[PDB]
C-alpha cells in the first residue's frame, strides 16, 4: 500500500553484500516496470519489463549518463505475469547487480557506473501496486 511512484533512499549509497527487495501484484492490462537505481541525474542501473513491445515482452537493462541511454541489454525470459504477485531481489555484487525473481536468478548487468557508494537512491515505477520495498545486508 506504498504510493507509485516511491523513492528508496539507499544511505552512503551501494555497496557489495546489499540485498534489495521489492514485493508486488503487476497491474491488470500492465505496459512497463521500472528500477532506477540513480546517482544523481544518471541512471546507473535501469530494469524495465515491457509486457508489449511488438507483441514480445522482453526485459530492457541499461545506463543513462548525462542525458543519454547507452547500449541496451535485453532478456527474454520474462518472469512477471499481468495480475500476479512478484518479489524482485536485487542483490549488489563485487563487479555486477544479480537479479532474482520469484526465488529464481534472471540475470546480471555489470557495472558500468563505477562510484557505488554514489548510487543512493532507488526509484520504482510503473504498472504495479507496491507493498514494501526495504533493504538488508547479507
Amino acid at each position: 500500500p506504498l504510493i507509485v511512484p516511491y523513492n528508496l533512499p539507499l544511505p552512503g549509497g551501494v555497496v557489495p553484500r546489499m540485498l534489495i527487495t521489492i514485493l508486488g501484484t503487476v497491474k491488470p492490462n500492465a505496459n512497463r516496470i521500472a528500477l532506477d537505481f540513480q546517482r544523481g541525474n544518471d541512471v546507473a542501473f535501469h530494469f524495465n519489463p515491457r509486457f508489449n513491445e511488438n507483441n514480445r515482452r522482453v526485459i530492457v537493462c541499461n545506463t543513462k549518463l548525462d542525458n543519454n541511454w547507452g547500449r541496451e541489454e535485453r532478456q527474454s525470459v520474462f518472469p512477471f505475469e499481468s495480475g500476479k504477485p512478484f518479489k524482485i531481489q536485487v542483490l549488489v555484487e563485487p563487479d555486477h547487480f544479480k537479479v532474482a525473481v520469484n526465488d529464481a536468478h534472471l540475470l546480471q548487468y555489470n557495472h558500468r557506473v563505477k562510484k557505488l557508494n554514489e548510487i543512493s537512491k532507488l526509484g520504482i515505477s510503473g504498472d504495479i501496486d507496491l507493498t514494501s520495498a526495504s533493504y538488508t545486508m547479507i
